[PDB]
């Protein structure tokens, strides 16, 4: 499958696309604001994800550090990036169909649309200003506004033992992104697209 990875976003960004255990086309690249990054997914990836991070500094062997979304001090990710993160989530060619989702189960950084380029399902949107409205415990002082898991470390808003409910805390992310993953055990908000299609990531989609 192909991804267009376009930041409309007044500041730069730098993209990253993972499994967790390996880079997903070259893992990561720096966009600035109105650039485009197209990469090639491989077909039946399970899990993979696309994220945003934001104030970057790599030195010329594309070792460094990221306010938000680092992962593990490298321009080209292999692994998942350090909350907060929005995250672009799809498993694709699973029996015929693929899978997407916005989440901010693992906080929120950069507002993102996904959305597919081919014909046969719509698209998700997360774009309001979390990181402006986020409860003031949850704010992340490098920007961004964390999940209550990652802050807390508790049963409850990590869902540890596979009961738990909504929250103060993840009702404040769906209040403001009702089409987004605001809890692990939240009422899904994947769409089903046809297996093989095309998708675009957008950064800022309303900027
Ligand atoms: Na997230």
């Amino acid at each position: 499958a192909t991804f267009e990875i376009v930041n409309r976003c007044s500041y730069t960004v730098w993209a990253a696309a993972s499994k967790g255990d390996a880079a997903l086309d070259a893992g990561g690249r720096q966009l600035n604001s109105g650039e485009s990054w197209t990469i090639n997914v491989e077909p039946g990836t399970n899990g993979g994800k696309i994220w945003a991070r934001t104030d970057c500094y790599f030195d010329d062997s594309g070792s460094g550090i990221c306010k938000t979304g680092d992962c593990g001090g490298l321009l080209r990710c292999k692994r998942f990036g350090r909350p907060p993160t929005t995250l672009a989530e799809f498993s694709l060619n699973q029996y015929g169909k693929d899978y997407i989702d916005i989440s901010n189960i693992k906080g929120f950084n950069v507002p993102m649309n996904f959305s597919p380029t081919t014909r046969g399902c719509r698209g998700v949107r997360c774009a309001a200003d979390i990181v402006g409205q986020c409860p003031a415990k949850l704010k992340a002082p490098g920007g961004g506004c964390n999940d209550a898991c990652t802050v807390f470390q508790t049963s409850e808003y990590c869902c540890t033992t596979g009961k738990c409910g909504p929250t103060e805390y993840s009702r404040f992310f769906k209040r403001l992104c009702p089409d987004a993953f605001s809890y692990v055990l939240d009422k899904p908000t994947t769409v089903t697209c046809p297996g093989s299609s095309n998708y675009r990531v957008t950064f800022c989609p309303t900027a």
